[PDB]
DNA sequence: GGACTACGGG
DNA sequence: CCCGTTAGTCC
């Protein structure tokens, strides 16, 4: 498997990659492709700021409410709901008006489709899906890891990974963006696997 | 009880 | 890198 490979390639770059991917263990990443791109998108921007815990209640009360039958709210279903019922969901007042919109393009297709995503480079990801009112940089990247699988993803923009890299790595302070991406480019072409073993540093504590 | 913990807004 | 937001956890 891809992982495997990834494991093998990230504990080949030298003790402490080797070290760091033996404490975590295998990777067990799990993205959601079969999400629909709006229902991805949603679930990143819900993310922004905020706890993976506190992302998972507002979600989970976002069903409940918008939802005929508490699985993921349809593009109509948001486009039926009023923004304050959204915003007693837990979503930010702003949030849940770029929830609307992602919910607006979906339901006039003006999101591109599934398909075409599927064949798009990061590159073309972040061109076509940053028009999104309320969706960059950050929210495109965990788009592409949590919900379409992408391994080469570097999201060296990410306050939490660049807190690891700086532990990881044995800096006096947090690094830039610019200064990740030149410390994991050896990670290239697994560099996704690379970020989520990063991200599972504070566990090890 | 809290401190603070990407993105658009003004 | 002016300013404020959503929630839950664990400092």
């Amino acid at each position: 498997s891809d992982y495997k490979r990834a494991e093998k390639h990230l504990s080949s770059i030298d003790n402490k990659w080797s070290s760091l991917v033996k404490k975590v263990g295998p990777c067990t990443l799990t993205p959601h492709p079969e999400h629909a791109p709006y229902e991805g998108i949603i679930r990143a921007i819900t993310s922004q700021k905020l706890s993976d815990a506190a992302t998972n209640s507002i979600i989970n009360k976002f069903c409940t409410q918008c939802s005929d039958n508490d699985e993921f709210p349809t593009p109509k279903q948001i486009m039926e709901t009023d923004v304050e019922t959204l915003h007693e969901c837990g979503f930010s007042k702003l949030k849940s008006q770029e929830i609307h919109i992602v919910a607006e393009a979906a339901l006039n297709k003006q999101i591109p489709s599934k398909s075409e995503i599927e064949k798009m480079s990061e590159e073309e990801l972040m061109e076509s899906l940053s028009k999104i009112k309320g969706v960059k940089r950050w929210t495109i990247e965990m788009y592409s890891i949590f919900t379409l699988g992408r391994l080469d993803i570097m999201p060296a923009d990410d306050s939490t990974l660049k807190n690891e890299a700086k532990e990881f790595f044995g800096l006096s302070s947090k690094p830039q963006t610019e200064e990740v991406e030149k410390l994991t480019k050896p990670c290239k072409p697994y560099r996704t696997i690379a970020a989520w073993y990063l991200w599972q540093i504070p566990k090890l504590h």
